[PDB]
């Protein structure tokens, strides 16, 4: 295998690793080759799941982690349930409390840079955007951060723990440059 793949398997829990493998193979990418994107898929997955964990019991409909056609099935149902507009791109969550889809981003640049790319690419206006970084920074639409401070602070801490673990294994440099 590879050093990055070995690190991913001992860093994330097996359920996350399995969902990342499925999501990567579903789009023609092999986790054993594109190991940097393998780490980023695991990171993005865990962040979405910690995010959904931060709300109430039945607040978030998780979209990420499902297969493509079932994910769009849940989106069509949410749209016909509440009446919100069907987004052009697959989001990560839906907030039943605020009635909006959420796109979650985990970047290795300025949260402003990645927000600008995502906000211009989405072009749906209704989809709420929330970006985390590997340095503790976050940016969200209308400065509305959805969750309480304690839940967001846990995610940031986890991201920085992943960053330190990669550097100890001298993997962080190629990982930050691969994005
Ligand atoms: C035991 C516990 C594991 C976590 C798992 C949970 C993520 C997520 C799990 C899967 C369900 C699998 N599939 C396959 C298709 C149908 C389907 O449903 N997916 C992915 C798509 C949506 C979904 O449901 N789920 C399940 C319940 C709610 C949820 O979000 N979460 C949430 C926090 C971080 C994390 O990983 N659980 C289970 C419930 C409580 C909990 O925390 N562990 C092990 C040690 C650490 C830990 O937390
Ligand atoms: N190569 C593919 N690997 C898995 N899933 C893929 C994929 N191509 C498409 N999908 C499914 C639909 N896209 C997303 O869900 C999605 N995309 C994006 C960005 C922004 C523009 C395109 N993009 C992209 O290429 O994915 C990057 C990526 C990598 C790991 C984990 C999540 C995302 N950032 C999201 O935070 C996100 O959730
Ligand atoms: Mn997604
Ligand atoms: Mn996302």
């Amino acid at each position: 295998g590879s050093h990055m793949e070995d690190f991913v398997r001992q860093c994330f829990n097996p359920m996350i690793v399995e969902l990342a493998e499925k999501a990567m193979k579903e789009y023609g990418e092999d986790p054993k080759i594109e190991t940097n994107k393998f780490a980023a898929t695991c990171t993005h997955l865990e962040v979405c799941f910690m995010y959904s964990d931060g709300g109430s019991k039945h607040r978030f409909e998780i979209i990420e982690g499902r297969d493509r056609i079932m994910a769009w099935t849940v989106v069509n149902s949410i749209c016909n349930t509440t009446g919100v507009e069907k987004p052009k791109f697959l989001p990560d969550l839906y907030d039943y409390k605020e009635n909006r889809f959420i796109e979650i981003g985990v970047t290795r640049r300025e949260v402003h840079i990645y927000y600008l790319e995502k906000a211009n690419k989405i072009k749906s206006e209704k989809t709420h955007i929330h970006i985390f970084s590997f340095t503790g920074e976050e940016m969200a639409t209308k400065a509305d951060y959805t969750l309480d401070e304690e839940s967001r602070a846990r995610i940031k801490t986890r991201l920085f723990t992943i960053r330190q673990e990669m550097a100890s294994r001298s993997l962080w440099d190629s990982f930050r440059q691969s994005e």
